C-alpha cells in the first residue's frame, strides 16, 4: 500500500448519526457504503418508496460530485433499489444526505439503523458553455 | 475548465437553453417541451421531449439523471437512468419518465424533468487474458 | 495525434460468444453488453432477472465500469437495469451480470446475443473525510 491520490471533503455528523463516517470497503473500492440512520425501523412495503436518512452532510469542493448509487446485493436479493438513481450531490447541497429507496421486490422489507443501503461514488464533472447553432 | 458544446434549438423549444442553477452546480435542468400536457398514470412510461439537440466533443458524455424532487414527491423518475448522450447522438434529447408513485402525475411544458451532467469517459482497450 | 485509452484485462468465461464488448463507433461513450445466457430467459412484468455476460474484468485502480440501461430496450419494452448504474471496480473479478427488471406491459424473453446494457468506463476519486462542525 503506497501513495494514493485523494480528494479531501468536509463532512458533518448530524444529531442522528452513529458509528463511523462512510467507509470504502477496500483500498480499491469506487464507492463508500452509506448506512441507514433512522432512529425507528422503517418498513418499505412492496411497491412503496421511503426516504432514509444517513445523518451526514457534506460540502463537496467545486468540480466534484457525489453519486448515490444502488448497493447491488440489496437489489439482487430483495428488489430494493434507489428510486432516483443516480442521486446527484454537488457543492450546492449541504443538507442531510438521504437515500430514496423503492421496494420493487415481492416481500415487505424493513430498513433498520446500521443497514448498508446505498453506495456513494465521488467523481469529477465538467462545466458546459453552450454554443448555439442552427446546424449540428 | 469549461468545455464548449454546440446546441441546436428544435422547433418546439421555449425559454432559455439548459442552465446551471449556480456556479457550483454539477448539472443543468432539462425542461419539458411537450406541446400538450402529458399524463403519466401509475406504472406508465412516457417519453418527454426537450426541444434541444447537442453535439458533444469526443471523450465527453452527457448523463440524463433524475431530478430528486420529482422522485421524492411523486415517484416520478427516469426509467433508463442514467441516460447516455455521446458524440454520436445528435437527435432530440428526450427524457424517459416512469411513474413509480401512487398517484397519476401530469407533465406540463416548463416543468423541470431531469438533470444533465457532462463528464469525461475513458475509452477501453481490451487486453484478453486467461489469468486476471 | 492519438486517442487516449485505458487498457483493461478481460477474461472470457465458457458462456461467452462473439467479440469482446464493442464500442459502436470511435465516438461512443459505452460498449454494448450482450446477453450470454445459454437458454432463453423470460422476464415477466414486474420481475427482476440476472442476465450473465460471460466476461470478467480486472479494472486498474481509480477506474470503474458503469453498467447502464440500453435506451431502446427501455423505450420499447420497459426493460431497464434495476440496480442502475451498476458499479464494477478493481475488486470485482467475478462474472459481470446485468440485473434487469421488466417495468413494461408484456412478458419479455431475453435471448442470447441480445444487447442488454451499456458499459461506460470512467475515473472516480477517493475521498478523504475532513470532519467539521460548520459546513
Amino acid at each position: 500500500p503506497g501513495s494514493m491520490t485523494i480528494i479531501e471533503v468536509k463532512i458533518k455528523k448530524l444529531e442522528n448519526f452513529l458509528g463511523n463516517l462512510p467507509e470504502y470497503a477496500t483500498e480499491h473500492s469506487a464507492g463508500m457504503d452509506l448506512v441507514a440512520a433512522n432512529e425507528q425501523s422503517i418498513t418499505i412495503k412492496v411497491g412503496s418508496i421511503q426516504l432514509i436518512p444517513t445523518g451526514i452532510a457534506i460540502a463537496l469542493p467545486e468540480s466534484f460530485e457525489a453519486q448515490i448509487r444502488p448497493r447491488s446485493g440489496l437489489a439482487v436479493k430483495h428488489g430494493i433499489t434507489v428510486a432516483n438513481s443516480p442521486g446527484t450531490i454537488d457543492a450546492d447541497y449541504r443538507g442531510e444526505i438521504k437515500v430514496l429507496l423503492i421496494n420493487l421486490g415481492n416481500k415487505d422489507f424493513i430498513i433498520e439503523k446500521g443497514m448498508r443501503i446505498a453506495q456513494m461514488i465521488i467523481a469529477k464533472y465538467e462545466r458546459v458553455l453552450w454554443a448555439e447553432t442552427s446546424i449540428l
